[PDB]
């Protein structure tokens, strides 16, 4: 059509993922396949693009099409001449236990729109990106590609990062004091290695900044949305604009060099955060940290500050100045509570547990003094704080499952950025396709397609299947097809 | 009561092992950071309140300080020897909302899902560990 | 063979616990030693250990084989000259109310593979280890 959707193009964004929907939609697109092989065999009808470039399976990907992208990539075809046209193959089976072969041909990250590049890099606005990792061939897809080639490789990263924020807590530490920013660099061991110390820590902030760099405008063209979306690469790149703020501020004769290198600090361990995916328990648990920020410690901190800045307005209001001038020191603040800063700090301290509840004596009218502090602690410290325990209770047994599912979108992505990051590992990132024959093509040539080999076993369908590739079981570096083949 | 303690070990190892670890790269993160801003004393000149002179300007000291906001007794004026009264204070109430509103108030949440899940299986441990 | 499981051996080895598993291998644990008592009666077939030591029973436990664990300890075979090969019996039935016996050959720590000291004695990495106490001999 004039949008470049072919047939199979048009069923994938008909289907919205519904039981009955995805019911025919997949009957329909294997009847379409079935006649465009018995038709014109010569047309491979899922390598036609539409005006986006994306072919039927990037499109189920690149919407949210999980049924679509759960029937391709597990696509297994009976018919002898449309035998080539299944994803999933077996190539041996042996009683109980069968071998099967998926087919990793726009897939597997070697292609331009290979579809686990594509749902991992989605812009949050297509559903289901968390669960379209869980068909059948994606899911070992990628804990393969975890189990070698990566997982040393982010093990690796995790612990140059630590490396990196020892040697930066190292250096600002020991930081000079002796007067403004530019300071000299004195002749011993120790001064060598704090400025050691310190061009190391600005070589990983110009690092963490190159690398934010190449997310926003030479990789991933992020939407404004998409700001909201990744946290992670903000959060990195924020620390970088602290630490690279800091070098502007300490070159500038200016001492507040050291309020933007703490905050660069204390955001620098909260990233440690980051590399605590790949271990799984821990990657879900920081998930639910995530989940735990945005849905839950947001309602809070707008209902808590609403509440904070509420009484302490009106207790501002009631105290007055000395106007006695007398008093034992009471653990001795004599101090001017006038202030709205000092009273929203001392609010805030029975949030804590440490709530003085007599903090100051300067004013009239004792009990509506009270009646103000009773009634924050009642909404604030008994109510609020309680019910946030709650509703936390609530969203841990909601998301138990989501978490693990963002999870392993989390981990994918990590994946995937380590592919990117060699063009020699894309060489090595071919997963155990092994150049594997899968039957033969019409006009009866090899096919010889990149599969991913699945182990499986059923104990009451015994497997006796049309096609099966290997006549002999197994795999031991000797192979030997099968003549139930057409060709 | 052998259940009891079935859970305590399914607690300890399953939600305190995955509290303490972001627990403390929450708070040795933190008073790297409150060590850093802090200084010596420099003005060798202050009323005694709980009298602590103190140099807090090592970081023992300062993980300690920031410990006792989980407990219950955190100070959030325990020195005064800085600059920049304002990043002070910022780090210490992102001290307490990660770790004091956020990370425990989580951590009663998860041991609360943790409890639903091993209700039968902490009884199946337990007559395992009195066979 | 060369490990030295027998038929036996092998259908505990094959088992993985799950529902379809279970209900054959166990009924062709059954049919073989009904098989077993008609050809030869006077070998005991889970007697036969393999290289390892074990016994078909004490194969069960020391793996995570709950389903075959299960079955053997309560083990009725209805058909006479077959009757012995039963591991659960009753000795009486006054109505309602009926008395059963559970055979204690190779359990009860008096032997040396006891699949009541194997359980509880196993290096967790075998599945099931708390839900194997609660087939109905082991708990009582
Ligand atoms: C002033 C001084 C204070 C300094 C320290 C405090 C510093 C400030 C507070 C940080 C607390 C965070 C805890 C550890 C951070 C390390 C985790 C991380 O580094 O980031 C993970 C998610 O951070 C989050 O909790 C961010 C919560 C919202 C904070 C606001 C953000 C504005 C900017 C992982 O999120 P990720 O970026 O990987 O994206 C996931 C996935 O990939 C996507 O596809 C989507 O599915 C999406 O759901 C994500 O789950
Ligand atoms: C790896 C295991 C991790 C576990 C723990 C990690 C190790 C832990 C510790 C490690 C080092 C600290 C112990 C030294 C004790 C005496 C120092 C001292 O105080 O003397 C002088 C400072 O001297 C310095 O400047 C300290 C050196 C700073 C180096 C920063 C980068 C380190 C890596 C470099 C490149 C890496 C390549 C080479 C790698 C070998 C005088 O001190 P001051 O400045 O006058 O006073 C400061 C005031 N304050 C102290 C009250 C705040
Ligand atoms: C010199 C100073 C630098 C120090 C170097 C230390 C950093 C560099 C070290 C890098 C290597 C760390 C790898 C250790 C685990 C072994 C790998 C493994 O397979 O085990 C597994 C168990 O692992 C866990 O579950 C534990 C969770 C650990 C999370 C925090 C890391 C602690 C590292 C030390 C403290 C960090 C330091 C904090 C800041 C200082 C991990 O795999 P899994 O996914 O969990 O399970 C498989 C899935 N399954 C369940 C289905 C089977
Ligand atoms: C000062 C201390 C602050 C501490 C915490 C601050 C930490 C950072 C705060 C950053 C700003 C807050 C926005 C979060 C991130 C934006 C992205 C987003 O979509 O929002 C969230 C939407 O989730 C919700 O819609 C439920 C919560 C409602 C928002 C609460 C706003 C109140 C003030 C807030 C400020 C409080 C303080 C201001 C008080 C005046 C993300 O959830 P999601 O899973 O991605 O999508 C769910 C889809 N759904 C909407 C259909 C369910
Ligand atoms: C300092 C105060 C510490 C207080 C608490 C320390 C107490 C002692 C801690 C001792 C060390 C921790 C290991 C526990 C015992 C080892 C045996 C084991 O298998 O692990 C656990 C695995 O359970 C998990 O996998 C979930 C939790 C992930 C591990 C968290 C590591 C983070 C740092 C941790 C250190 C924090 C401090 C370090 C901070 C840098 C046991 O669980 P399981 O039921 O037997 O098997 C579940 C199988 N599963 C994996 C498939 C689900
Ligand atoms: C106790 C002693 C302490 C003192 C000594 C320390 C001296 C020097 C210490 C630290 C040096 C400072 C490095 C700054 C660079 C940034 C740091 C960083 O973490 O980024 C990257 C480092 O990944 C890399 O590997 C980048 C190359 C670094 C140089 C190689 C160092 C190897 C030294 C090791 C040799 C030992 C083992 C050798 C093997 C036998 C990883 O981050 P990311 O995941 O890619 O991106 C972030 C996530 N994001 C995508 C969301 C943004
Ligand atoms: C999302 C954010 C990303 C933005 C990245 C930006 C990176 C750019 C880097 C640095 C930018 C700004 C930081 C330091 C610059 C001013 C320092 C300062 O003067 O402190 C002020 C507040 O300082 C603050 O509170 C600033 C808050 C920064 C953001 C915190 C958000 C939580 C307080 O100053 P003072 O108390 O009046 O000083 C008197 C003390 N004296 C006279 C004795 C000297
Ligand atoms: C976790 C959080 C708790 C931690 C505590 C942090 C809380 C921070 C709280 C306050 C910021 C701290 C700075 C101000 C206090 C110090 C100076 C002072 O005394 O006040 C001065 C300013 O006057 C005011 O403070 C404003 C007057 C009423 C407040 C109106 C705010 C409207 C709501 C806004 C939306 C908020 C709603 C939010 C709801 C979601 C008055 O004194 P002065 O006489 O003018 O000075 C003399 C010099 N002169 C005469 C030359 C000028
Ligand atoms: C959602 C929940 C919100 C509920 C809010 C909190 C509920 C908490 C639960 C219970 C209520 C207790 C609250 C505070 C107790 C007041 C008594 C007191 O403070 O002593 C003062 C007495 O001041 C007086 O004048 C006597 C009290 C009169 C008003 C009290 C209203 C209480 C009911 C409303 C409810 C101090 O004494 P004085 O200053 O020396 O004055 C004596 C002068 N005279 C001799 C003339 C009298
Ligand atoms: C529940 C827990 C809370 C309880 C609190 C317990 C917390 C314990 C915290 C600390 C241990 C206590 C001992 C040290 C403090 C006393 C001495 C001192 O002042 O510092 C000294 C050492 O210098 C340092 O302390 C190191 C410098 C930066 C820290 C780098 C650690 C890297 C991360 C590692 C991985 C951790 C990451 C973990 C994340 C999971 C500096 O003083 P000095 O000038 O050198 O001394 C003068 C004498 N001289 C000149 C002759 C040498
Ligand atoms: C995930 C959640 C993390 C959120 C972090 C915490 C959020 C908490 C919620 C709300 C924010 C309240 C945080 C602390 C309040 C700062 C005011 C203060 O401390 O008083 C200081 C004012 O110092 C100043 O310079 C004025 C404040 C400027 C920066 C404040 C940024 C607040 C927004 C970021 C958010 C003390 O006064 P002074 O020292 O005498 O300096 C006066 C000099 N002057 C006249 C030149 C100005
Ligand atoms: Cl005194
Ligand atoms: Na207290």
């Amino acid at each position: 059509d004039s949008v470049g959707n072919t047939v199979l193009h048009a069923l994938v964004e008909v289907a919205d993922n519904t039981a009955d929907n995805t019911k025919f939609v997949t009957s329909m697109y294997n009847e379409i396949l079935i006649l465009g092989a018995k038709l014109h065999p010569t047309l491979k009808l899922e390598e036609l693009i539409n005006k986006k470039g994306l072919t039927p399976l990037a499109l189920a990907a690149s919407s949210g099409k999980i049924g679509v992208l759960a029937y391709i990539l597990q696509r297994e075809i009976q018919e002898p001449e449309c035998r080539h046209l299944s994803r999933k193959f077996t190539e041996w089976a042996y009683g109980p236990v069968h071998s099967s072969l998926y087919d990793l041909s726009c897939i597997d990250t070697c292609e331009k729109n290979s579809v686990l590049e594509v749902i991992a890099y989605s812009s949050s606005e297509t559903p289901n990106r968390h669960d379209m990792l869980l068909v059948e061939p994606l899911n070992r897809l990628l804990q393969d590609k975890w189990d070698r080639f990566v997982k040393r490789i982010f093990y690796f990263n995790f612990f140059v990062y630590c490396l990196y924020m020892i040697v930066f807590t190292t250096a600002a530490y020991y930081r000079p004091v002796d007067g403004l920013p530019p300071y000299k660099l004195k002749n011993t061991v120790g001064d060598y290695f704090r400025v050691t110390g310190e061009i190391l820590s600005v070589s990983g902030g110009v690092y963490f900044f190159l690398r934010g760099i190449q997310y926003f405008l030479q990789r991933r063209p992020s939407m404004k949305t998409l700001f909201v979306d990744s946290y992670s690469e903000m959060l990195f790149f924020v620390q970088s604009l602290f630490m690279l703020g800091s070098v502007v501020l300490y070159f500038s004769h200016r001492k507040e060099y050291v309020a933007s290198m703490v905050f660069s600090l204390a955001m620098g361990w909260t990233n440690m955060l980051y590399y605590t995916r790949g271990f799984q328990q821990m990657g879900i648990y920081a998930v639910m940290i995530e989940k735990m920020i945005l849905r839950d410690l947001c309602r809070f901190m707008f209902v808590y500050l609403v509440f904070l800045f509420g009484f302490s307005t009106a207790v501002v209001t009631l105290i007055e100045d000395g106007k006695n001038y007398w008093r034992a020191p009471g653990c001795r603040p004599p101090d001017s509570y006038n202030s709205l800063y000092s009273t929203c700090l001392e609010l805030f301290k029975f949030t804590i547990g440490m709530g003085d509840l007599e903090f100051t004596e300067n004013y009239d009218f004792k009990a509506v003094f009270i009646i103000l502090l009773l009634a924050y602690v009642i909404l604030t410290y008994i109510l609020l704080l309680n019910m946030l325990i709650a509703l936390m209770g609530e969203t841990v047994n909601k998301i138990a499952q989501e978490s693990k599912n963002i999870w392993k979108l989390q981990r994918a992505i990590t994946i995937l950025d380590t592919e990117k990051s060699f063009l020699k590992c894309m060489r090595k990132a071919f997963r155990s396709g092994k150049l594997l024959q899968v039957g033969y093509t019409p006009d009866g040539k090899d096919d010889y397609r990149w599969c991913f080999r699945v182990d499986e076993v059923n104990w009451t369908t015994w497997n006796t299947n049309v096609g099966i590739i290997n006549e002999d079981p197994g795999n031991c570096e000797g192979v030997k097809r099968t003549l139930s083949f057409s060709l």
